[PDB]
């Protein structure tokens, strides 16, 4: 070590004994306390540093390597912390320690020492016109291979091993926290590398990603009857399935079924399971008028037609094979299928498998986006590059009985699955519940991107796989919440808070307080409501203002 003072501008500087030989250093740079902003709390005097780790030359010809930034406050509070990815990662961010749940302070701005990762590719060069894009690094088995598990694993261990030089010490406790993409990275990392980090978020998780473009299939299939008109190259606009007031209409029958199933009208359906029981879409009513929500004759703006219906049906069932066996999860019926504030409508959820109404080509994520995208080229294997052109077709196509296998195949160098890599669904967490880690799940009910229900079944089967498990890992769902943010729903959370509290003092999370970005949707100024962990809901206490979070409890369903 450098006879230098810790924790200074020459211990920062000094850094340009890596766990990894292949470790290279581009900037390491002192930087001044900064004046929060409006999008960012004000961030301590720090070091920063950032690299990369294995540079190399993919089997494609494009260059790869494990990207980091990290940055060390001079001031410390021993706690090590390192926030997850998005999308198919391949950017690098600023790396102050996002926590999620829609909140300004950064963990940096706590005095964590915080890094981040681009996964392994940049999305700046590992873009090949040839391979859709920015996915293209699913053309080379080691990207994938990073992408899946080894970049996290380089970029924790590098970032350990700078801590303990820049201060002379390792950290008290280390703290992951991640949704989507980073979620399942959470997840993946309590299962495969469980001594790395002590406490762990992983919010709408992931968690088997590449099913995800089995869904997409599924739900383009399924909505493509009910579309009006074609795209430049002839396939149905699955846009034009639903208009927005058509989804609006959908999740008003939805709150009438469901909204009082926890007791209260509110807007919110807490009780999401009596739900799922009770709401089928050919047979609820418009609760406005008492007709069927299902056309009897022709379209009017109250019904929807019996092709609509049919179709969002299906798509919400979930892809099966021709036997008929699931292939991934169901969805949950839910009011943040739409929603609405002042005039402007809820796209949150629309955006995955329909996409915008009001264009003349096909948007959705799930269709031509990238997630279909991501799937043909990161997770079939062998890969399928093609035209961006043909991706929706291509997904018109999806044989379920011949393509969803490919998530399971290795070919040629590509000598694993991407459910090996990518996948975590191991409930073994013995491992990490041992030395004491602590993990905190949380997933928007209405979620197009994963399956809110898909997140609860793995939470029962690591119940009954270990018993007690509520002592180390809780799930709290949030009804009305989109992918990760936005929705009709108290979708703003701390999640770092009672990590921290869980991990250092022992204190379990028997609620978790949170408050709408949008309260418009519910036509006040704030609601504020406790998050239960689950199998607990939401339950009013019978008297006082319902959008305050002290006249609620956390309590079993009805
Ligand atoms: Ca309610």
């Amino acid at each position: 070590p450098p006879p230098v003072p810790l924790a200074s501008r020459a211990a920062c500087e000094a850094l340009k004994v890596w766990p990894n030989a292949a470790t290279v250093v581009e900037v390491a740079a002192w930087r001044d306390a900064a004046p929060a902003t409006a999008s960012a709390a004000a961030l301590p005097e720090h070091c920063e540093v950032s690299g990369a780790i294995a540079k190399r030359t993919g089997i494609d010809g494009y260059p790869y390597e494990i990207k980091f930034r990290l940055r060390m406050p001079a001031e410390w509070n021993g706690r090590f912390f390192m926030e997850g990815g998005s999308g198919t990662n391949g950017s690098l961010s600023a790396a102050t320690g996002s926590i999620g749940g829609g909140q300004i302070a950064s963990a940096l701005s706590r005095n964590f020492a915080t890094i981040a990762t681009d996964g392994g590719h940049d999305n700046a060069v590992n873009d090949n016109p040839d391979a859709l894009g920015t996915v293209a690094f699913g053309l080379d088995p080691q990207a994938r291979l990073d992408m899946g598990y080894n970049s996290y694993d380089q970029v924790t261990q590098a970032g350990k091993a700078a801590v303990a030089r820049f201060y002379g010490r390792a950290a008290d406790k280390s703290y992951f926290i991640g949704c989507s993409e980073g979620g399942r990275e959470g997840m993946m990392l309590s299962q495969r590398f469980p001594s790395h980090y002590d406490g762990i978020v992983a919010g709408a998780p992931g968690y088997q990603l590449p099913k995800a473009g089995i869904s997409g299939a599924w739900t383009t299939q399924s909505l493509a009857p009910a579309a009006v008109g074609l795209d430049a190259q002839g396939v149905p606009l699955i846009n034009k399935s639903f208009s927005d007031a058509d989804l609006h209409l959908l999740s008003q029958a939805i709150l009438g079924t469901c909204d009082a199933l926890d007791g209260l009208a509110d807007g919110i359906v807490d009780n999401y399971r009596a739900c799922q029981a009770a709401f089928d879409p050919a047979t609820a009513a418009n609760p406005a008028n008492g007709q069927a929500l299902q056309c009897v004759g022709a379209k009017t703006a109250d019904c929807l037609s019996p092709v609509q219906v049919t179709a969002i049906k299906r798509a919400m069932a979930g892809p099966v094979n021709s036997a008929g066996t699931p292939l991934y999860n169901r969805w949950a019926w839910d009011a943040g299928m739409s929603g609405l504030s002042g005039t402007t409508y809820n796209q949150g959820w629309r955006s995955w498998w329909l996409g915008s109404f009001n264009s003349s080509a096909n948007n959705a994520q799930r269709v031509s986006g990238f997630s279909a995208r991501s799937w043909l080229v990161d997770f079939a294997t062998p890969p399928e590059p093609m035209p961006m052109t043909q991706v929706a077709a291509r997904m018109m196509k999806f044989d379920f009985d011949i393509d969803p296998l490919k998530i399971w195949a290795t070919s040629g160098q590509f000598t694993q699955s991407s459910m090996d890599w990518h996948g975590a669904t191991s409930t073994d967490l013995a491992a990490f519940r041992d030395r004491g880690g602590k993990m905190i799940l949380y997933h928007g009910m209405s979620d197009a991107a994963f399956s809110a229900l898909d997140t609860a079944d793995y939470y029962e089967r690591l119940g009954a796989a270990m018993p007690g498990a509520a002592g180390f890992a809780r799930l709290f769902l949030v009804p009305g919440m989109n992918h990760c943010s936005g929705g009709p729903g108290t979708d703003r959370f701390d999640m770092l808070t009672p990590l921290v509290a869980w991990v250092e003092r022992g204190e379990a999370p028997d609620q978790i307080s949170a408050w709408s970005g949008t309260p418009g949707y519910f036509g006040v100024a704030a609601r504020t409501r406790p998050l239960c962990p689950y199998p607990q809901i939401a339950r009013y206490k019978g008297s006082g203002d319902i959008n305050t979070e002290a006249n609620f409890a956390c309590a079993a369903p009805p």
